[PDB]
């Protein structure tokens, strides 16, 4: 009746016991094998809480008596196992299809579903990358295989897309005429794409060019410096003004 | 006791020296097979994971003595692997219904749930689409039949949704005189279908005009760009003034 | 030991030499029986990817000796296999259901949770549904099916809710007599259906008037444009004021 | 080796073929039970899909030779045909639960979970019900029995929660006295229920009384709109006056 | 071959005749219980959905030949029976821990994660609960016991927290002196307990004190009126000005 | 065929009538053994869906005859109870890991992911916290181990983070000064560790200084308004101005 | 019939008296072991919980008479058991890949999904981390292995981005050279890597340039304020001024 409970009871405690003499095994062993000082006592723990589990599917096999009632709690416990080991080991899956189904590589400036940056390795759980202000992220495989990775570096040709507001009274020849003699200036612009430069909107304040100009992948953020520093002097030159944020105000004096 | 414990260690001790040799192994017949430096170690962490957790299942089998203690822990672990193969491989049965089932192809301007391009490539796991600025984006396809697949090159036509704020004090059946005459006027407008220029809202500093317009899906930009152009240009010709966002200020002077 | 390893690493090797023979079998009869030239490259690459999971399943039946090495691991590849088919065949399992248990057929202007537009045709995966800009846009039915279906077109009558923000100082009597008159005049207006025009709320700049108007489906929009532009007309004519946002400053000269 | 491989594909072709024939005369034998020019096509492509799903499982039971090979994957492939039909049909079981322990029947104005209306009809997978604005809206029932059923019309008795923002300069005994001679005043307000005007809270560009009205539920916008008209006209006798959002500028001229 | 296909599609068409047969004996033994005219419709139909799965099972039976054809798709329909019955009956275990190990009683207002009321009833799967404006919400127990339960009429005593934006030119120690005698005049505020007067922040209009009162739970919300309809009418009689919305306008004359 | 189905319904009514009996007996035992009203009716509902659960397992190995017909759904419905139980005992589960591995216990003011407050007992399946203005606050556990536990009242010593906007006219040396002697004035910031008071960000209106000031947990809240009081009247006495937000308004007169 | 059924709930009513007994029992082996007066109850609650699940599992075994009516539901409550150690567990196999795949160890001040801070300690359940203001926040680690482990001090250089907003009547070169002066002065800034100091945006109100610049890890805070205050000190002294919100009004006198 409550003897195998009682007895099953015993058993934990030698378990017990025995967890603790195979944990100092098992530090020996790590500090025989390869010397780290802190992973050594998880290591314990992770074998003693694996020999506990031991001592508790003998627990219940001695309790249990019908036909499968350390068999069936055996599974269950190794399927809690398995659910655990869902996201752990998911994230070795996508590290498969991360390198041989490659998107990138270590070195192309890359954007994985949010945060952003060149990677420096694809390791088999993370993928540590080095953003573009120094914080290394890592992330895991299986947030980069749930998300668009959306690359930079694969294409060697990307476009910038300015937005330039100026005011309704400037003449709107005047103002792509001068767009289009800066964008025909500068010579890291390739001559070849789409330089499309007119009237996108009539916003709230004024009025705004889409300039859409398209360079190399390396020199892109210099181009979109160079031809909106020309813009603002070429702007101020020729008398087209810039717009602070309009307003009518219509008075009443009470 | 803990003999089958002790023996199923030193059996894990030469699963990780087996695990060692086929590594070495596993990059001579990578190297035998196809060139590839940096996945070779990745194979080989692979295969040696795969040969421990053989080396686990040897283990647990001779430790565990009851009726099914391996069997019930190998499908434990087995089911680990069927969980982490959730993800990382319904990208792949995606990518059958893609294909198969095809709404895009590798050249329609598509959007897939967000983030919009021009496929480059339907992979079996990923689809490559260079976006509007040459961001290359690979989207996994769990995520693609997942939400709605929004494309925009399969219909030819599509249509333009123009909104001219135009001032209270400006006369109504000018404004949509004029700009009846305008998108008369453009001929790569599809006179057949719906031309609908009506006041569509009574917004708080000014009042809108809805413009309708269709055209063919190639000349799209070209007939939103110019027809605005033209709009900005009829109406500093015409008088209709363009509002800046209105104020009615009551004075109170303490 | 390890010669049912070696042993099942040569069966993978003439499973690879047999998978691009299959490869190109399956390339020929796809031939024969319906010429396309992409999916016959991953129709290969699917039956390629299958007959290596026989290779594999082989191996480890080769490998695995206990009881049902081989039976866990295969009843397992087919779990991940059936978890993958989750989300690719519950779309057919919707599909089903939206069309023996129709909500929609091919022509209503419908809302599938989000996006909106008439369904051009609800297939056995997915629903073109062009949407009301030519956008043609096909949704998985195991998300519609997830989300509320909101139907325009089954039910033939709908209501307009117009919002007239007026100014505070204006008459209620006036607006309310001139709306009435308004939403009286008109004759697409179903008149014996719920007709209300009274001050709904009073808000920071204005008080505003909700006029909620029955009509059919097809003259919705028309009535909705044709009526605000009477309501523009007839106060503009009656001297009752439109305000913009108004502000109470009151002034401090240092 | 492969003879059973390549007739099973031999037994697959044969069932496209008698696919063909049992989804001719599945359209033979519906439009002998019940005319429907669609539903017969997507009829013939579920029993299309369900008889080469046959010729499968006889495939892998030709192929498979071990123990269960052909018994694993069919419970396989059935497990993926029961979490395809595990959100069509837990739609049936909320179904159950919502007419036999029901939370509302055909006729109460009710809001399940974001979207209201009044309910058309509850049927076995979907609730039909007419929005305030003829709009008719399904919703599965798997999504109401996840969301807050709020109810209306089961309660006769609801409460009209007013805000009436006053200036600062008004007095608040005046404004209180002819709030409560208002919602006195009217007959349709429950005079023994809490009726509270008391002020509320201190904004920015003003102060604001609740005043909390119950009243019954079909009078309860007429209420609403009533006492509303009854305070503005109240309130422009009174000379209490309305605000516009204040502003204290303070001057600087340089 | 085909002959078990076509008998068990003849076992289907007697399925569904014999389905007829029992949904109007369900109907006649619904009339002999209990009488209700709409769901012994609905109880039909769950009885005729669960004798087409009995003939589905049996026809299954029939065709299926190998070893456990039948049993396999049995526990998979029943699995797919399971996962349905997952979120309808986790109501019901989440409803006993409701009520064994009760957060809350029919009649303490709570807030049940998200929208706040009185509870009505906790019933089997529902808890029917009156918001405070009327509306009778009921909530699905999973969801009670996924959110957090908060309550607020099991502590007798709760907290008023104030905050009065007055103006910087105002004195600090006479706005805190008259706060604190208005919280010290007024006697249902709980003297024991921490009654703070202090400045909280500085704001970018107004500095603004919080004035942390507590008292009884039952007559909370009539001490924050009635505190800040003394503070009003206190900070109106002792020339501390509320401030409107303060800006610093530096002209600028072109 | 059908006589175990008329059968299987026939005990089904007797299992509805002994469902009555064993319900009228739970609430005799319940009496018997600890009074509550309430309870006892659904405890006798419990147990009375339980017996049906056992009426129709016995109905369904009535009606099936195969091999497991029995059995499968059995394992089915209990997987259902398995599915219904997972969020119920999960909080059991994680309340082992709260108080055995505890990161809080009842007395600290903690924050368990949203809602802040003391708690006043962590409890089998809840943790009853007083938050800090009186309203009791129970959590389930398995929300506690899945969102961030932040305590406060664990480590002694916290940070104060002042912002003060001043003027851009300000001498920065006269108000690094003035805040560096009135954050060295006060006795109950701890002097060893960090005491910076620099110019963090030059915003629209404003300039502001961030002063991060150590202390005591317990003194926390004190010092930040004894600090900020100072900080007010030190800045008024010593002539630096609080900026109202700033504007610079270029007229044009029309 | 249901002398199975009474017999049952008697052995539930010696297994309650029996789960009191072990309660006390447990409660002495818990003094005996290691003493805490809370966790003894709720370890004698774990323990009555689970011998009531043993009393409930041997009372279907005594009621359920056919073939497995024990087994199915005892592997049923066992599944209930494992998906509510699904969370519980999955936290401990994430913990064994966070400190065998180390991202980060005691002491790099990271940031895991949301909250950032300093790890004070990676337990096997949870991360207590100190955060940057003294709250203690502990994470569960199945939390950490789902989003981004955003580590800052695993890079020794990390980068500055400075918007300074600076009016447009401000000539570019004098910013420029005086941004570049500023931060070529600073000593602390390394010189090799990139310092960007160009024209970024034309906002609303302000032009505003982005002045990239690279530094180490720990003296990053220090060179973003110690930059900033030169800003601000050399923009007052060289004259070009700071912009407050502009606007341009256009007057009406009415």
């Amino acid at each position: 009746y409550a003897v195998n409970i009682v007895a099953a009871l015993a058993i934990i405690i030698v378990g017990l016991i025995i967890a603790r003499m195979i944990s100092n095994a098992v530090n020996r062993l790590m500090i025989s094998r390869k010397i780290d000082a802190t992973v050594a006592d998880f290591l314990s723990a992770l074998v003693r809480y694996g020999i506990i589990a031991f001592t508790l599917i003998a627990a219940l096999g001695r309790v249990g008596v019908q036909t499968a009632s350390v068999i069936a709690v055996l599974g269950a416990a190794g399927l809690a196992v398995g659910l655990a080991l869902q996201g752990s080991l998911s994230n070795l899956a996508a590290g498969v299809l991360l390198v041989m189904f490659r998107p990138f590589r270590a070195g192309e400036y890359v954007d994985l579903g949010g945060v952003a940056g060149t990677v420096l390795s694809v390791q088999i759980f993370s993928t540590t990358m080095r953003t573009a202000d120094g914080k290394i992220i890592v992330i895991p495989n299986g947030k980069i295989i749930a998300g668009n990775i959306i690359n930079f570096s694969r294409e060697p040709v990307r476009r910038n897309e300015f937005i330039i507001g100026v005011a309704y009274d400037s003449d709107i020849d005047q103002v792509k005429q001068i767009l289009t003699n800066i964008i025909q200036s500068e010579d890291r612009i390739l001559k070849d794409r789409e330089m499309t430069v007119r009237l996108n909107e009539l916003g709230a304040s004024s009025i705004n060019f889409v300039v859409r100009v398209w360079s190399n992948s390396g020199d892109l953020q210099n181009v979109y410096w160079d031809v909106l520093e020309r813009i603002k002097r070429e702007f101020d030159a020729a008398g087209i003004s810039f717009p602070y944020p309009q307003m009518d105000v219509n008075f009443k004096r009470v």
